[PDB]
Order: C-alpha cells, then sequence, then structure tokens
C-alpha cells in the first residue's frame, strides 16, 4: 500500500482528547476537547479556534443537571448555522455560536434512554446518522463499549425522531454517508475501532438501513483503530487511525486502503476539510493538538453547503 507523507502545519494545541473538528457556515472552525476535566469529573468543551492566530477560545461546557459533558464529534447545519455536537455523557447537543446548548433527546424514539454518542453525519437529505459507542447517558454510571458490544447506531430525522437503527457493536465510532452522483443517500458506513473493522450498509431510507457488511480492513494490531472520518470529492473515505500513525485512504469500493498519509503523530482521532479547498483538519490524541495538510483534491461537499432553495 502506497504512502504519502504532507507537510503536517501545526493549528493549535492543548485540548485535551481534540477531536470533531468542524466548519460551520461562515468557515469558522471548531473542536471539541471532551477530555478536559475539574476535579476529576467531565468538564468537556467545545471551542472556537482563530485559523489566523491558533487562539483558542472556549464557547461552550455544557452541564445538565450538575453531569458535565463530554463533546465528542461534530456537523453543522444547514437550515441555521448552528453545530450538532455527540456528547458522551449527554447524548446529542444543537449549540449555537454564541455558546448556548440544548439537548436533543433523553429518550430514543421507542422511549428506551439515550446513549452516550462520539460523532454524527449528515446525509443531504438532513437526517442525522450518530454512533453512540458509550452507555446509557447522565446520570446513569459512565461506561464506553471498548471490550463489550453495546455500543449502537442512530439516525436523527428531519421529522425529529432519534431512532436506534443498530446495536450490538464494539464503540462504533466514525461514521459517513455514501451518496451517488446526483445526491441521493445510499451507504452508511461505520467504524468499529478495536475489531479493525468499517462496516457498511445500505440506506434504504431515513432512518432505514438494510444489509450490514464487513465494508474496510482496518491495518495494524495495535491498541486503538478506525476513529473519525470523512469523503472527499471523489468518494474515497480517509479514515483517521488511531494508534498506528496513519490515516487510511479507502477507494469507492472498500476493501484494503488503497493509499496511506503518514502524520507525524501515532493517535490521530478525527478528520474534516476546510469548505471548497484540498485542506484536511486532523485532530489527534497524543499531543492533543490540532493540523492541517493538503491532500489531493477537495473534500466531499457537505450538507451545510448545499441550498435548500436552490435550481440545482
Ligand atoms: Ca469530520
Amino acid at each position: 500500500i502506497p504512502v504519502i507523507e504532507p507537510l503536517f502545519t501545526k493549528v493549535t494545541e492543548d485540548i485535551p482528547g481534540a477531536q470533531g473538528p468542524v466548519f460551520d457556515k461562515n468557515g469558522d472552525f471548531y473542536i471539541v476537547a471532551p477530555e478536559v476535566e475539574v476535579n476529576g469529573k467531565p468538564a468537556g468543551e467545545i471551542l472556537r479556534i482563530d485559523l489566523k492566530t491558533g487562539k483558542k477560545t472556549v464557547i461552550c461546557k455544557p452541564e445538565v443537571n450538575g453531569y458535565g459533558g463530554i463533546p465528542a464529534g461534530c456537523q453543522c447545519d444547514r437550515d441555521a448555522n448552528q453545530l450538532f455536537v455527540a456528547d458522551m455523557r449527554l447524548g446529542l447537543l444543537v449549540v449555537q455560536t454564541d455558546g448556548t446548548f440544548e439537548e436533543i433527546a433523553k429518550k430514543d424514539s421507542e422511549g428506551r434512554r439515550m446513549q452516550g454518542c462520539n460523532d454524527c453525519a449528515f446525509d443531504y437529505e438532513g437526517n442525522l446518522w450518530i454512533t453512540a459507542p458509550a452507555g446509557e447517558v447522565a446520570p446513569a454510571d459512565y461506561t464506553r463499549s471498548m471490550q463489550e458490544k453495546f455500543g449502537s447506531i442512530y439516525c436523527f430525522t428531519t421529522d425529529g425522531q432519534m431512532i436506534q437503527v443498530d446495536t450490538a457493536f464494539q464503540f462504533p465510532n466514525g461514521i459517513a454517508v455514501r451518496h451517488m452522483n446526483d445526491g441521493r443517500p445510499y451507504q452508511l458506513i461505520v467504524a468499529e475501532t478495536p475489531t479493525k473493522k468499517l462496516w457498511s450498509y445500505d440506506i434504504k431510507g431515513p432512518a432505514k438501513i438494510e444489509n450490514k457488511k464487513v465494508w474496510g480492513h482496518i491495518p495494524g494490531t495495535h491498541e486503538g483503530g478506525a476513529d473519525g472520518m470523512d469523503f472527499d470529492e471523489d468518494n474515497n473515505l480517509l479514515v483517521a487511525n488511531w494508534g498506528s500513525s496513519h490515516i487510511e485512504v479507502f477507494g469507492p469500493d472498500g476493501g484494503q486502503p488503497k493509499m496511506r498519509i503518514r502524520c507525524p503523530f501515532e493517535k490521530p482521532s478525527n478528520l474534516h476539510f476546510k469548505p471548497q479547498t484540498k485542506t484536511i483538519f486532523v485532530t489527534e490524541h497524543e499531543n492533543n493538538a490540532v493540523w492541517k495538510f493538503e491532500w489531493q483534491r477537495n473534500g466531499k461537499k457537505q450538507y451545510c453547503e448545499t441550498l435548500k432553495f436552490g435550481i440545482f
């Protein structure tokens, strides 16, 4: 497997468990620091990063009834410039640029207690596919599916339903939606960290997935595996392989990586493209920092970049 070593430029530092890189509708950059703690208790943060200076600003430090959050992944909304943030303790949150937030659901569509989420992905129809590797949300005792298969997958629909679409995953982590050239969502990819697998499903409709399949294989025998992921404009899937010092590049058909990207660190956690560029911002856990490098092409257009009221 051919490996490339592009120049990684430092963006910002000192962000405990740095991940969830995302750009909003104005091109502003945000990341999450899930591991910030106050007296050993969760006090995770959502930060805005000034790309010109690298200076950090904590816009949200989510807490519900005294239970601090562990913000873990993000997606920017389209119809309003707001962030949907997966939280390992609080489930799914909607965070405004002013720093205020709202908890989306304490229970799913079946009345079952919500699970802590790690990452999410919007399809072009506006449906949000979410990974939930943690156990029940706060106030329940914090647990995570690294060893046992209790991690779930959800789909927060346009009509506001929080639907659990699958279960029994050993730490479902990164998640991405593959679309047809005409924009129709047709395949859901889910990373299962410790098992070194990438799973796929055929998206038949909103909150409807079928035919679970082992889509791709993650290299290495190290502790870790596939973390965050994202598609480029040609539908190649770039996946952070936590603990391998590489970002794996899968072709549109999956299987084994067709290319690897060497990182100047061992623990890449997530990655996200800057709109309209080849620039990929990579968060990592070794130094708790954010970096950026140039990919071979532009990123796949995000849902937030599309137009609701366009002609085409
Ligand atoms: Ca991303």
